[PDB]
């Protein structure tokens, strides 16, 4: 089901796959081992689906936030770098791929959203979200708009929602409290309420997705977008005079992007775990490998110490780091997917006017907390009963 003697790799359509294939070709040339790169859709859902029955890729690339849930499902192999190699990467990056004492992936890069603006339309960019509406009024009269960014994917809206108090799970004394969810606080209400208002005041469209925001920005139709470093190269092709900067503050407080570490995990069912380790350690995570991917779509602020000191001088990276320190490193816990489904439903509903901000978040709060708990209970019931019918038929029930 996974061919012994070859490497298949999954990484998302927005990332430097053609650049990674290049690294795959170099590997193939020293070791004779063919490396194949693919980007199926809904990768982060497609992976556990197929790997759960022993198929899928030898290697899986996603942000570190999904990996806790994969490791917990027994889907990843433990990764075991020698001290000397661990040393070449930033402590905090290893930390985000650490789950229950075990490293469960290789950290590749630090990804954070920034405000991307067109210097020709908007020479000085807004420092605040509260100035965006007025700005749009003025651009509208020129057949232009202030801002478009993907509203379909809560990853994008979230730094506004967190700005005044939203959070996934509370973090104190080294552990997460999956019973303390921060999606329906007053601050998360204010944040979404502002976003929803921009829609009501027709300063944005509820349908705006990733394609639509990217085409509009890169064609000069809109003065601002919110996007991660992978988007920079398409904008370079456009020749649009752009800057990458700090996100606008809301109610006076910085916007809080969820920070992701692009990680690479080995499929626990892979019969090429040794080849997979050599490709990631001696080929990808080098000045050579990273630069090959980064040339295709920029990775952000790479894990590897030696190559980050070059990338660090770039103002678009610094903008990334400043956005990143103002935000929070995503949790990697299994209950995270529950937080994301619930918030995806909420933003979508309040934006499309299907529910108010308040009924939207009230339901997101209930649902994230219950799905979170459900994820934990389910694990334990598997520990108590493995797969006696008592096990399957208790799970069946508990989920509804
Ligand atoms: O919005 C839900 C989604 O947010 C994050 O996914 C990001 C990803 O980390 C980035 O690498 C880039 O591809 O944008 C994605 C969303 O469009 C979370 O990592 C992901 O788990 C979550 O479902």
């Amino acid at each position: 089901k996974i061919e012994e003697g070859k490497l298949v790799i999954w990484i998302n359509g927005d990332k430097g796959y053609n650049g990674l294939a290049e690294v795959g070709k170099k590997f193939e040339k020293d070791t004779g081992i063919k490396v194949t790169v693919e980007h199926p859709d809904k990768l982060e859902e497609k992976f556990p689906q197929v790997a759960a029955t022993g198929d899928g890729p030898d290697i899986i690339f996603w942000a570190h936030d999904r990996f806790g849930g994969y490791a917990q499902s027994g889907l990843l192999a433990e990764i075991t770098p020698a001290a000397a190699f661990q040393d070449k990467l930033y402590p905090f990056t290893w930390d985000a791929v650490r789950y229950n004492g075990k490293l469960i992936a290789y950290p590749i890069a630090v990804e954070a959203l920034s405000l991307i603006y067109n210097k020709d339309l908007l020479p000085n960019p807004p420092k605040t979200w509260e100035e965006i509406p007025a700005l749009d009024k003025e651009l509208k009269a020129k057949g232009k708009s202030a801002l478009m960014f993907n509203l379909q994917e809560p990853y994008f809206t979230w730094p506004l929602i967190a700005a005044d108090g939203g959070y996934a799970f509370k973090y104190e004394n080294g552990k997460y409290d999956i019973k303390d969810v921060g999606v329906d606080n007053a601050g998360a209400k204010a944040g979404l309420t502002f976003l929803v208002d921009l829609i009501k005041n027709k300063h944005m469209n509820a349908d705006t997705d990733y394609s639509i925001a990217e085409a509009a920005f890169n064609k000069g139709e809109t003065a601002m977008t919110i996007n991660g470093p992978w988007a920079w190269s398409n904008i370079d092709t456009s020749k649009v005079n752009y800057g990458v900067t700090v996100l606008p503050t809301f109610k006076g407080q910085p916007s809080k992007p969820f920070v992701g570490v692009l990680s690479a995990g080995i499929n626990a069912a892979s019969p090429n775990k040794e080849l997979a380790k050599e490709f990631l350690e001696n080929y990808l995570l080098t000045d050579e490998g990273l630069e090959a991917v980064n040339k295709d779509k920029p990775l952000g602020a790479v894990a590897l110490k030696s190559y980050e000191e070059e990338l660090a001088k770039d103002p678009r990276i610094a903008a990334t780091m400043e956005n990143a320190q103002k935000g929070e490193i995503m949790p990697n816990i299994p209950q995270m997917s529950a937080f994301w489904y619930a918030v995806r439903t909420a933003v979508i509903n309040a934006a499309s006017g299907r529910q108010t901000v308040d009924a939207a978040l009230a339901a997101a709060q209930t649902n994230a907390a219950a799905d979170a708990l459900k994820i934990t209970v389910s694990e334990m019931i598997r520990d108590l009963f493995g797969d006696s019918d008592k096990s399957r038929k208790l799970l069946e029930s508990i989920n509804m």
